[PDB]
């Protein structure tokens, strides 16, 4: 029992071991020109990311017919008036609801960096084998020979989840022997989703292969980024302003970190100061809330200091966090919350009885984010709001996934709340 030092210095760290909610607010967050030199990444990248998309959207339009893998943002009125009524705190602002759930190939945020990361390798091989250049168009790349190109390289990934269902899917697509290793207790239609697109599953209980890695790749991190700038164009189409009068307040799930930690860049990019970002993790898997608040980062993990890594959101169940993230985004997050599994799985119930949404439980940890940034005076007077601007606010909830999710699995999630 040598967790007990480390609650000594890091107060916080008792409520993490004892599974209690904690919301914790980042003293040592700053503006975008201050939080920018330690992302490792600019501007730049993610507008190579997003001419990289650019580039293969005449290939996917093609491929997948139901795609751009961009998802709608709507407004959740009815939902913030639930949350209002069942926990008690007022929600200033609009409510609204970004569905990553409902992205093309694989129903999840994972189809921002999943899909990037494949497509961007798949053109760095195009590029260097001389078959393809930036000029061309990328429909090219569905042809014989270059299904011939693409299957004499390999990718292979360790996921039973999203990452592995979208790397799978988008690999697989592209030409290249795709391996998703798993464990047998995996629900069986994620495998038959993978093995319909030619994917080998192999069940437990090398120079010319790619390793995905969610721990270190800033090719992820950049994939996840390109969300930002497009966010901006939907809320110009809906009228919608971001402002120091107008505040955004964003509420990302959180796993490793990847996810969120790209979006809230490229969000920070497109909206400056005005956006406002916070991490949500379960309270068995807070290793971002953990790993940022004692500094740390991926050095400390859930299970040192006693916490057993188990929870519904199978999507956030991460018990290290990615290390670069934490340092690299820190200073861009006004905060960090955990909520536990009861939390997710009621929400995730009132979602569907308010506005028709069907989600996953790791989709609704930032749901709760609204009421507690509301809630807490010392956030608010922190970073000066007032109480107009929140009331002028936008409260930004980042669903993760649910789109796939089939009705057997879904009903499963339903009979909890
Ligand atoms: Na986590």
């Amino acid at each position: 029992e040598n967790i007990q030092k480390l609650i000594a210095r890091y107060p916080l760290v008792e409520d993490l071991v004892a599974l209690k909610e904690t919301t914790w607010f980042n003293p040592g967050a700053t503006s975008l020109a201050q939080g920018l030199p330690y992302v490792g990444l600019t501007e730049q990248d993610v507008n190579a990311a997003h001419d990289r998309l650019a580039r293969f959207a005449p290939y996917l339009a093609k491929a997948f017919p139901q795609t751009m893998i961009e998802s709608d943002v709507v407004a959740i009125p009815a939902m913030q008036k639930r949350l209002e009524k069942e926990y008690g705190q007022t929600i200033n602002g609009e409510m609204l609801l970004k569905k990553d759930s409902h992205l093309a190939i694989s129903g999840s945020i994972k189809a921002r960096g999943g899909i990037y990361e494949v497509l961007t390798h798949a053109e760095k091989l195009a590029l260097e084998a001389g078959l393809l250049t930036t000029d061309d168009d990328y429909s090219v790349l569905l042809s014989p020979e270059f299904k011939q190109f693409f299957s004499q390289y390999s990718i292979a990934v360790g996921s039973a989840g999203n990452l592995g269902l979208s790397i799978g899917i988008m690999s697989a697509c592209i030409g290249f022997k795709v391996t998703v290793h798993m464990s047998a207790d995996a629900r069986a239609w994620k495998k038959a989703k993978l093995r319909s697109h030619g994917v080998t599953v192999v069940e437990y209980e090398d120079p010319n292969c790619f390793f995905i890695d969610d721990e270190n790749s800033r090719t992820l991190f950049l994939g996840y980024a390109v969300a930002g700038q497009r966010l901006k164009a939907q809320f110009a189409q809906q009228g919608r302003v971001v402002d120091a009068s107008h505040p955004l307040f964003v509420y990302l799930p959180c796993g490793v970190g990847g996810g969120p930690g790209g979006v809230a860049f490229g969000l920070k990019l497109a909206f400056g100061d005005n956006v406002h970002c916070f991490f949500a993790e379960p309270t068995h898997s807070p290793c971002m809330l953990l790993g940022v608040y004692t500094g740390l980062h991926d050095a400390i993990s859930v299970q040192d200091i006693g916490i057993d890594n188990l929870t519904a959101a199978d999507g956030l169940a991460v018990g290290r966090a990615s290390g670069f993230v934490g340092r690299a985004m820190e200073r861009l997050l006004d905060g960090l919350y955990t909520l536990d599994d009861q939390t997710m799985y009621d929400m995730l119930g009132w979602l569907a009885q308010e506005e028709g949404i069907r989600l996953e439980p790791s989709a609704l940890a930032g749901m709760a984010g609204p009421q507690r940034i509301c809630a807490s005076v010392a956030y608010q007077q922190r970073h000066g709001f007032s109480q107009t601007q929140l009331g002028n606010a936008t409260h930004l909830v980042w669903a993760t996934g649910g789109g796939m999710v089939p009705e057997d699995e879904m009903e499963q999630y339903l009979a909890k709340g």
